[PDB]
């Protein structure tokens, strides 16, 4: 905390706050996170800074001292949510947007075979650079250690045991929102959320999703909705597109694509990696 000095107030997170700092030392530029000490924590925080991928904001040290912790990240300038309001005019590329998708699913798919979760992925928590790279930032902070938008309906029913497939599921709400230029399911309260993807998506049932009955705060009072097509959800997008994002956001967890998978999809047949017109 004495070894660096606060350049700015990036934001405040779920488990704190985060700083744009300067190492007094070596004089690097890094994003410091004071976490608003259980031992548990202290282990699982420290596997995460062994992660190390291209497409993963690099955990590069761990400060617990005076019984405080501060996690120290390697910094990049903007996230994708401020990219997408400052492109919400002209919308982003859709070459941008498939290299985008492209390397989430790889860092997901490396993540992923961790058997390393994110649990809360959403267009704050990605990062870009000039470069044309992105990165997910605060993987696996949820195991170690608000916008529902892009919560996963397992996770509103009740599910206590969730999989990786939850992370698949926001990233279909992610790719239909840089498309669209609008959020998919923009609910405001728990019960809003699961009636806005019940709307579109249709109520699920026994034959959709067995075992959906079951789930803790299923309600056999739920109003019955019919399934909306995709050409009007997200219409721009093109059938490759559409065959994809429907595979992500199948309700059963067990039948939704993994990211391994979904990168060897024919929309990426003719990815490439285009480099952004970035304003710091
Ligand atoms: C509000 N968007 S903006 O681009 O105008 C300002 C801005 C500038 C840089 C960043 N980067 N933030 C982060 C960064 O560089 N590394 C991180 C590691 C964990 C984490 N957990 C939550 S954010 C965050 C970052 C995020 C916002």
């Amino acid at each position: 905390m004495e070894n660096f000095q606060k350049v700015e107030k990036i934001g405040e997170g779920t488990y704190g706050v985060v700083y744009k700092a300067r190492n007094k030392l070596t004089g690097e530029v890094v994003a410091l996170k004071k976490i608003r000490v259980p031992s548990t924590a202290i282990r699982e925080i420290s596997l995460l800074k062994e992660l190390n991928h291209p497409n993963i904001v690099k955990l590069l040290d761990v400060i617990h001292t005076e019984n405080k912790l501060y996690l120290v990240f390697e910094f990049l300038h903007q996230d994708l949510k401020k990219f997408m309001d400052a492109s919400a005019l002209t919308g982003i590329p859709l070459p941008l947007i498939k290299s985008y998708l492209f390397q989430l699913l790889q860092g997901l798919a490396f993540c992923h075979s961790h058997r390393v979760l994110h649990r809360d992925l959403k267009p704050q928590n990605l990062l870009i650079n000039t470069e044309g790279a992105i990165k997910l930032a605060d993987f696996g902070l949820a195991r170690a250690f608000v916008t529902l938008w892009y919560r996963a309906p397992e996770i509103l029913l009740g599910c206590k045991y969730y999989s990786t497939a939850v992370d698949i599921w926001s990233l279909g709400c992610i790719f239909a929102e840089m498309v669209t230029r609008r959020a998919l399911f923009p609910g405001d309260s728990e019960i809003d959320q699961l009636f806005r993807i019940f709307r579109t998506l249709g109520t699920p049932d026994e034959v959709v999703w067995p075992g959906v009955t079951s789930m803790p705060d299923y309600k056999p009072s739920f109003p019955k909705w019919a399934r909306q097509d995709f050409s009007k959800v997200v219409p721009p997008l093109d059938e490759d597109g559409r065959s994809l994002l429907s595979q992500m956001l199948h309700y059963d967890p067990n039948k939704r694509i993994s990211a391994k998978a979904a990168l060897a999809h024919p929309f990426f047949q003719d990815v490439t990696k285009p480099v952004p017109h970035l304003r710091l």
